[PDB]
Protein backbone atom coordinates (compact mmCIF):
# COMPACT_ATOMS: atom_id res chain seq x y z
CA UNK A 1 0.00 0.00 0.00
CA UNK A 2 0.99 3.80 -0.18
CA UNK A 3 3.03 4.97 2.87
CA UNK A 4 0.05 7.41 5.24
CA UNK A 5 -1.37 10.57 4.34
CA UNK A 6 -0.74 9.29 0.35
CA UNK A 7 -3.26 9.06 -2.34
CA UNK A 8 -2.87 8.90 -5.92
CA UNK A 9 -4.49 11.04 -7.87
CA UNK A 10 -4.30 11.57 -11.88
CA UNK A 11 -4.93 15.01 -13.95
CA UNK A 12 -7.40 13.72 -16.30
CA UNK A 13 -6.24 17.59 -17.59
CA UNK A 14 -2.61 16.37 -18.82
CA UNK A 15 -3.77 12.44 -18.16
CA UNK A 16 -0.57 12.44 -15.41
CA UNK A 17 -0.71 10.49 -12.45
CA UNK A 18 0.75 12.23 -9.14
CA UNK A 19 0.72 11.87 -5.62
CA UNK A 20 0.08 13.77 -3.04
CA UNK A 21 0.36 13.56 0.77
CA UNK A 22 -3.08 14.93 3.54
CA UNK A 23 -0.20 15.15 6.62
CA UNK A 24 2.47 17.14 4.92
CA UNK A 25 0.34 18.89 1.52
CA UNK A 26 3.68 17.16 -0.36
CA UNK A 27 3.33 16.45 -3.72
CA UNK A 28 5.35 14.54 -5.87
CA UNK A 29 4.60 13.27 -9.58
CA UNK A 30 6.85 9.81 -8.08
CA UNK A 31 5.41 6.87 -6.53
CA UNK A 32 6.30 7.29 -2.57
CA UNK A 33 8.45 4.11 -1.40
Amino acid sequence: KLPPGWEKRMSRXSGRVYYFNHITNASQWERPS
